[PDB]
């Protein structure tokens, strides 16, 4: 069946921890064969797990990138969610941090069907060393 | 033009400072004639001025309620955002709280045409009353 809204909270949780210690083949398992991300919303749509993993691999060589949930996972009962997360990571040599929402829909496999990143240069900070 | 990410950010802090004192007539005109809400998300739809004020109505109908942003707006480029927040309200005499997350997608008047708002009993808190 669809995750359960448990399930849910779990799934994406493990995903943020994913991108946090980098494991590429994990966090592209977790997605449907034919996925869309859209990571910054409004951008054009990645779409399929070599496309995404591509994303991630790009992403997250190498390597001095973390990630944080920074509040609770809201999850419905039709297999979706959203949560607030910061990542950390070098734009320019300064440490910098970007604050998103990642919205996710699951399928009855429980693999992300859709992901949709929401940020832009608004959400963007520097860090303190 | 649709509304900048730096008008996003405002406007969605605005939707949830409207929230926080319960103005419905205020909440309602920041909705599109036509608006679709889906909240929580996986329930039906619902459309429209009226239906949503009456949403509101249902939602506020306990009392004391308040809403307050738990972190940044999250805006696009293409008009749309996402806020993390939490309600408190008071229900069957006790006082509850529910972490929501909102999204919204806005017109290029600034009025939102479809929000959908993720959450549920994972996300409830519920305490005695003091």
């Amino acid at each position: 069946n669809l995750p359960t809204a448990q399930e849910v909270q779990g799934l994406m949780a493990r995903a943020i921890e994913l991108v946090d210690v980098g494991d590429i083949e994990a966090i592209v398992q977790m997605y449907a064969d034919d996925a869309t991300v859209e990571d910054p919303f409004g951008q054009p749509p990645i779409h399929g797990r070599e496309q995404i993993a591509a994303f991630y691999r790009q992403g997250l060589g190498g390597g001095k990138v973390r990630a944080c949930l920074t509040g609770p996972v809201r999850a419905s009962h039709n297999g979706c969610g959203a949560m607030p997360f910061r990542v950390e990571m070098v734009w320019n040599g300064q440490p910098c941090a970007l604050d998103v929402i990642a919205v996710m829909r699951f399928d009855e496999h429980g693999r992300i069907q859709t992901m949709q990143a929401y940020w832009s240069e608004v959400n963007l900070s520097v860090r303190e060393p």
